[PDB]
């Protein structure tokens, strides 16, 4: 996979904001959106975020991901993280996961990422095990049925 990454522009929303393939996907990588998923939602989320950026491989838009906390000196958390649907289990994700831990540490001067992943994401919390990620609590949250989930909150010093 020959990936790079770039800063998300106006002319990608349409595409990412395709790639969530159902309710259970969208609720782990945005659970404020609703479904179904948008532009104007995606856009919505970058306005209020930091960091938001795509990586690419041959000419095709296949993972997007931001930080919907940031604190100068301290810790990131990585928010949004989604990938094409012809382009999962290729190494997408693992690459913009060590895009954003850089954008981390060169740009907010951050120690550490934190992650949160929910229960019934199995595949992203062997990701996340896989690139060095610890479990450090679970918190009680719900789905928009308004069932209980656990929010799997992990995290992992830079460098
Ligand atoms: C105010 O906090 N309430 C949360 C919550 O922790 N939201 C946070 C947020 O934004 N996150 C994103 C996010 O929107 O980016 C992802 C997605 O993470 C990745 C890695 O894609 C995982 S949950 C976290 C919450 C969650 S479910 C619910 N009923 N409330």
């Amino acid at each position: 996979m020959q990936l790079s990454h770039r800063p998300a522009e106006t002319g990608d929303l349409e595409t990412v904001a395709g790639f969530p393939q159902d309710r259970d996907e969208l609720f782990y990588c945005y659970p404020k959106a609703i479904w179904p998923f948008s532009v104007a939602q995606l856009a919505a989320a970058i306005a209020e975020r930091r960091g938001s950026t795509v990586a690419v491989h041959d000419g095709q838009v296949l993972g997007f991901a931001n930080f919907y906390q940031w604190q100068h000196g301290d810790f990131c958390a990585l928010g949004n993280m989604m990938v094409a649907p012809a382009a999962r289990g290729l190494g997408v994700a693992r690459y913009l996961i060590g895009v954003m831990e850089n954008l981390a540490r060169e740009q907010y001067k951050a120690r550490l990422m934190k992650i949160s992943c929910f229960n019934a994401n199995a595949a992203g919390l062997l990701l996340y095990t896989q690139l060095g990620y610890q479990p450090r609590a679970i918190a009680e949250r719900h789905d928009p049925d308004g069932r209980r989930v656990a929010l799997i909150q992990m995290d992992k010093p830079l460098e």
